Parts: C-alpha cells; structure tokens; sequence
C-alpha cells in the first residue's frame, strides 16, 4: 500500500532540513514531522515545556517525557495513514523518526544514564511492546534512512538552530546518541524486539558537509533507494 520510510538521525544532524525538500520531489510524497513544538508546550488535543523539564532535571522527567513524546508520535503518524491523501499511483510516507528510535536510542539512553530506574524502565518497555501490539503493523517500515553526523557537527548545528531547551545539551550526550544510532544503522549489531528491522533496507547519507552542496547527490540517492524498495 503506502511505502513507510522513517528518517533516522541525532539531534540537529538535519532531518527537519531534508524533510523541507522532500515534498517538492514528488506530489506522491508525504512527511509525518516530529511533534517537538507540542513538546516544548504541552497541551489537549500556554501549557507546560515538557522537553525543557526533561533537560532541566532528567532523573525526574524522562519517563514522563519519553511516553509523552512516543505517544504523540505514534498519534501523528497513524492520522496521516487513514489520513485522506494517499491515492496516488506510488504513494511514499516518510517520518521523522520512529517509536524505535524512541524506545532504542532515546530512552535506552536514560534507563543506561540512570535517569530512568528499573520501574520507570520496566513500565515504559511494556507500554511500547503493548502499544506496537495495538498499531504495530500500520507502522511497519519498507525502509530507514539515515542522516549521519559527527557529534561534534551536531553540537554546531544546536548552536545555529538555537532552539533555548537545546543550548545546554553536552557533547558527550550527543556522542552517546551518536554511537547508539552506528550501532543500530551502522553496524546493525543492536537487537531489537522487532526482527523484521534486521533486513530492512538502510540508507546512509553522510551530511557533515554543506547541504546546498550536496543536495543535488542526496536527492539522487533517494530515488535510487526508493526504486529498489
Ligand atoms: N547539511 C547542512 N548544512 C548546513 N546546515 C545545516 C545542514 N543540516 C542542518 N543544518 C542546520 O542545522 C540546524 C539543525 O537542522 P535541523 O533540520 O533542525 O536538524 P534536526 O531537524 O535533525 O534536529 C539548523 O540550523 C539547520 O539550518
Ligand atoms: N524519543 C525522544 N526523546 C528525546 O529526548 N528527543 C529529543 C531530542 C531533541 O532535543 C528533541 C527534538 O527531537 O527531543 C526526541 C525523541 F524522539
Ligand atoms: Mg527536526
């Protein structure tokens, strides 16, 4: 039906950028954007700035967070699905990260970093096992690709950006986040509880460089990608 590709990549490393030239490549294209402006002020569907509180003080606030953050995702990306506007005759729906990021890269991180303890651990694994039971195979991916980055351009591009919540983020997380998507996307050596992502098609793009200048290559290389999936 529709082709489901997640876009994969540490903070600042450029997905938000490669997301804006995607839509004008194809009218078949959709992009389900990351919700971190509802993170930053939390409200029904001015409120609470729940990835500030997180950064702020961790130890309390990232299992709030990260249930917080996967939940909407998983809303986000499921209203684009039933989401009208499909019909086209190749239909290609790209998100911004995944609930696999999420479980193995984000809150991974804090459980290893003592920021979750093993209750808070133990309950956000069983809500995210039980929430893939729910809306697993909606979601399922044809396909990753992957912005890749030094840390150290990432920290930069922090800087650029200047998004407030973000300017204290130390390098040494980023490089804790950085090695955890190698060895995912990369090295493909960390296990999941989801085997079909072991032979899911990836793409590495390597953007350190300039994307004015590297755009016209990138953009080759994803409809290369696309064609073979
Ligand atoms: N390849 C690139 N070359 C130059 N600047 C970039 C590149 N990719 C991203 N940026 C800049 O880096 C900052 C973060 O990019 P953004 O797309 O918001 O990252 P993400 O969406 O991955 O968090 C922004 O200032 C953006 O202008
Ligand atoms: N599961 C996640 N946990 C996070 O902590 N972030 C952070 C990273 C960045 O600072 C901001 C926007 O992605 O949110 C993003 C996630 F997807
Ligand atoms: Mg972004």
């Amino acid at each position: 039906r529709i082709k489901k590709i997640s876009i994969e990549g540490n903070i600042a490393a450029g997905k938000s950028t490669f997301v804006n030239i995607l839509k004008q490549l194809c009218e078949d294209w959709e992009v389900v954007p990351e919700p971190v402006a509802r993170w930053c002020n939390v409200q029904s569907t001015n409120g609470g700035n729940v990835l500030q509180m997180m950064y702020e003080k961790p130890e309390r606030w990232s299992f709030t967070f990260q249930t917080y953050a996967c939940l909407s995702r998983i809303r986000a990306q499921l209203a684009s699905l039933n989401g009208k506007l499909k019909d086209a005759e190749k239909p290609v729906l790209f998100f911004e990260r995944s609930v696999y990021s999420d479980r193995y890269i984000f809150a991974s991180n804090l459980y290893e970093s003592e920021c979750m303890n093993e209750t808070e651990w133990t309950i956000y694994q069983d809500w995210h096992d039980w929430m893939n039971n729910q809306f697993g195979q909606s979601l399922e991916l044809d396909g990753i690709i992957y912005l890749q980055a030094t840390p150290e351009t990432c920290l930069h591009r922090i800087y650029l950006r200047g998004r407030n919540e973000e300017q204290g983020i130390p390098l040494e997380y980023l490089e804790k986040l950085h090695y955890k998507h190698e060895s995912w996307l990369l090295h493909r050596t960390l296990k999941t509880n989801f085997d079909y992502l072991q032979e899911v098609p990836i793409l590495t793009l390597d953007v350190n460089e300039d994307f004015k200048d590297k755009y016209e290559s990138l953009v080759e290389k994803v409809k290369e990608f696309l064609s073979t999936l």
